[PDB]
């Protein structure tokens, strides 16, 4: 019930600020000084400009390297983010993949739902729980998600835990 | 540091699934059944067809009233999130409020950012600080927000408490 540092970086829901407290809601409080994540008055540094960082709440990085939503953002230049252009990844753009745990179609286009999480996934939230392990001819989940001792792709403790076979195990 | 009903609906971050017990992570634990926000497995259901219902995680609701990311929802026929045609909002399209808390610019578009939440921000996370109250010639914020003792709009305990003005006011 704690958001930012304070949350393990949960966010508020409906773009809320988090303020620099770990407490959400909307106003000078909470979206003025400190705010750490929602609809912060002073938009986030993100992309390039920002090593390489990506914005909280699914915002679209600007080509300025500033966290938003709009034309502004979403639009030409935008570089993460629900970009208003569609991303490329899977095999089709060298290995890419997608920002934000968003699914590789079969295609090589970057999303959610079906289409892209669906048959052919190629990387990221994948629903089609594909194997690894010893159990799956020494295959690695992409992401760099934990196969955990069942051959099954996920993070959390019960996967990066005891009997991780591979990817981003606790250590 | 607890997601969905049990985090007073905090989202994971980087579209981490919510477990049905309000844990995040990435996998069938998670991500399969009971999953209350981030990339479930299942879409949940937006729009129209879903009462009016707005996705989660800033998610753009298809036109068939499935939330996700990609050409498919965010693309034509799209009815919330970050849709990659300009949502109208403002005193331009009758009243109308930017979803999500979004920023209605000065010309009618909805956003985040000072493009959208600067001078002329007409409603959403507007960054202007705009006074109300007996204090503001008696002018109520926009969103039904919270005109606290000090003549300040926001929502929280602060805002929607003791001395409450107008707004959402904790009753
Ligand atoms: C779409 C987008 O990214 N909007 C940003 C913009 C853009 O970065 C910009 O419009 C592209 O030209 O900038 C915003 O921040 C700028 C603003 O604070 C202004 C001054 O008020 O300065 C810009 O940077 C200056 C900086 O202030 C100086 O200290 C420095 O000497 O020079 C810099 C030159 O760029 C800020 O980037 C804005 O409010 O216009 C923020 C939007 O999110
Ligand atoms: C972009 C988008 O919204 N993708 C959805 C799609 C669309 O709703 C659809 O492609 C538009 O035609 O549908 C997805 O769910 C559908 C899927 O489960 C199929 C069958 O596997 O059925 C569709 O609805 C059926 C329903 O299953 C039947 O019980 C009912 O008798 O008829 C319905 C007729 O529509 C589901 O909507 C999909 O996976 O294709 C989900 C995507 O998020």
């Amino acid at each position: 019930q704690r958001c930012g540092e304070q949350g393990s970086n949960m966010e508020c829901p409906n773009n809320l600020c988090c303020s620099q407290y770990g407490y959400c809601g909307m106003g000078g409080d909470y979206c003025g000084k400190g705010c750490q994540n929602g609809a912060c008055w002073t938009s986030k540094r993100c992309g390039s400009q920002a090593g390489g960082a990506t914005c909280t709440n699914n915002q679209c990085c600007s080509q300025y390297g500033y966290c938003g939503f709009g034309a502004e953002y979403c639009g030409a230049g935008c570089q993460g983010g629900p970009c208003r252009a569609d991303i490329k990844c899977g095999s089709q753009a060298g290995g890419k993949l997608c920002p934000n745990n968003l699914c590789c179609s079969q295609w090589g286009f970057c999303g959610l739902g079906s289409e892209f999480c669906g048959g052919g996934c190629q990387s990221g939230a994948c629903s089609t729980d594909k194997p690894c392990g010893k159990d799956a001819g020494g295959r690695v989940c992409t992401n760099n998600y934990c196969c955990s001792k069942w051959g099954s792709c996920g993070i959390g403790p019960g996967y990066c835990g005891a009997g991780c076979q591979s990817g981003g195990c606790d250590g």
